[PDB]
């Protein structure tokens, strides 16, 4: 019906055969990238780092540089669009994962799934050894009117001064075709920071996001 | 009552580019030799992809070492058990990704297997329906702690146009309980495999045969 | 002395690709307070047998500058010490191109030598057929695991007469002589957004690139 | 024209920019894959770990199941091939090179240029932390009549115990196409064992290989 103002999230799944689950709840502007959102554990202390969540924890938010997004106008038109996320870590680590969205007038519930596998023992995800993640450039490129391949070179910096590398690929596969003015501008790029406060079950996390075709 | 598998059952569905797919059968094999073979039949009507792109998503319990059990087997009769996480990532920009979960009761074993695909292109394979077979594949396993298996391969099909198709393949099993000392030992451990997939648009006939060896000399 | 940054350039650029063979030469200019740079170049050794195209970006980062001051590869070049570039670029039909960047300073002046072999491009593809039509504008990601080591990475993608795009993943490590400075470790990822144009024939080529580095575009 | 008896071997370039040279002499057994060679150093001291020139440190020995491979049927008329392989390693480290021959009756002349970077100084390579090199399957497929595309999972054992591990990917263009039972019959496997005894300044090597399509 309308652009977002509010969502919540069940995010749920496992990391190394262990289950996890969060919700909570979130707000966001439309109108220039930005989202907050709280989440707390329903199955106790998490055995990762909540930072390994990001950028898993609503494109909804996210304006383009002279109209809406193609995922805006999913979402006012109710036609929607599902997204589909693997992520490849230097230590042999997987991360991949699916989100699932419904509508209710300028609220969003999301129900992502998460599979992680393969996180070393000793790796900085188990021992709790991230500390932030840089910020991030995404290129967005449209093979067809219907889909968005999304890339881009994920990295956090851990408690050694080392930093934690990922390869990420987002696919996103819309119901409905985008329209002929986001199918004539690419590839598509986002900039993004990201901040997230955490204890062993709860996190707070805020994202700010910036569309651009060119810098000069 | 533990023991090694006679028989399965699978329930294996999720999407291909946004579309939902399921189906359900039952099968048997061999794990003297690792052989299996599974009937599966569509719940929702015609696929809307070629049935080749199910394999291999479509039961290492199966499959025998050289001196002995594989830890697949040997968490099947114990009843500990273990989770697979697959992802595929293909040449043309497609990516597959799944999650296996198992139940056993004696020699029976019930599958419940989550694939998701997407980008796959409308001209490609997969969508045109062009995928002739699947080639004869070579296994990589490795054992990081005693409780994963890393698996890799290069997995190709056979195409109409003479092109093969190709990904790149990655699997991490996860055991509840340690592997062996005699599993952990060898290292890498290879597993030669073939498969043979008879289909129709709602059914499929499925075959895999298996072999393990640390050494070809 | 003549420490300087870059005013104008020569390349030769030589190695093979599918096993054969080429090897051109030429001279360029660029402005080193906005990152352009302008280059021709001529065969030595006849027709190129594969699309021009293939050859960007591997025909100078001491032409960029960073946001607040010098980039570490005009630093390398203001003081002499340096620095070595190794490109690895895998494409999705199979084919595999690496290259190393050798280069030597006088004053404002810049010599390379630039080795590049390319491998498995198929006969039918858009590189062996002359299909590539331009390079997509992109943007890199560099970072620093030491104070001597660039890793930078980018999805490198050509539009096609076809419709359909042609891509890359590429991976390029520079070695430094000398550290970097603090100044530049402290700022990271450190990304460069540019474009590119190239006219050519079979045996000569036109290209300029732009370039624009920063930490943050809000 | 001959099937090899021996070879020679200049391999060449440089790690982390640091330049390296070695030279030496071999031999082999073209009829069961078996290849023996000993390098010596032309610069002094290797400042990595030897192990991580294997296998970079000869096809022309290896025969297939139903005759000469396309190696050693390419030595065999003088037409040849060069060799291009590309390495990826899991902390971040590439190693590329190129591989030139001339042939002399049974006796083989390798020109091998070897550019490695990005290897960490506290890293296995940099600390000579290797141990030995991981039996290993390449899988090799023909996409055309003049090519060969090479694939394997490339592991080291190390003194931590945790293994080191990289991606290979190795393409051969040949001057003349390869015999139709070769194209035909895809893929081939190869399964191969090595050993190195090596010092700062010298080692030997030792390889057995043996190609196969089928284990059954
Ligand atoms: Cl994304
Ligand atoms: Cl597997
Ligand atoms: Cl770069
Ligand atoms: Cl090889």
């Amino acid at each position: 019906a309308s652009l977002p103002a509010t969502h919540e999230l069940h995010i749920f799944g496992s990391f190394n055969g262990v289950d996890f689950d969060m919700v909570g709840r979130g707000t966001g502007n439309p109108n220039d990238g930005y989202e907050e959102l709280n989440l707390k554990s329903t199955k106790g202390a998490l055995q990762f780092s909540p930072w390994i969540l990001v950028p898993q924890i609503f494109h909804q938010y996210l304006p383009f540089p002279d109209g809406m997004s193609p995922f805006q106008a999913a979402m006012k038109d109710g036609s929607g669009y599902q997204v589909h996320r693997t992520m490849q870590f230097e230590d042999g680590a997987s991360l991949t994962s699916n989100y699932r969205y419904t509508y209710e007038g300028s609220h969003i519930k999301g129900e992502f799934q998460v599979i992680g596998t393969g996180f070393p023992a000793d790796g900085p995800v188990m021992t709790n050894s991230l500390t932030a993640a840089d910020w991030c450039v995404t290129k967005m490129l449209y093979p067809n009117d219907k889909t968005i391949i999304s890339t881009f070179d994920w990295t956090y910096t851990t408690g050694s001064g080392k930093r934690y590398q990922s390869t990420a690929r987002t696919t996103y596969t819309f119901a409905k075709p985008m329209a002929a003015n986001i199918l004539k501008n690419q590839p598509m790029f986002v900039f993004r920071k990201t901040e997230l406060k955490h204890s062993k079950t709860e996190l707070n996390f805020k994202e700010w996001q910036k569309a651009f075709t060119d810098v000069m």
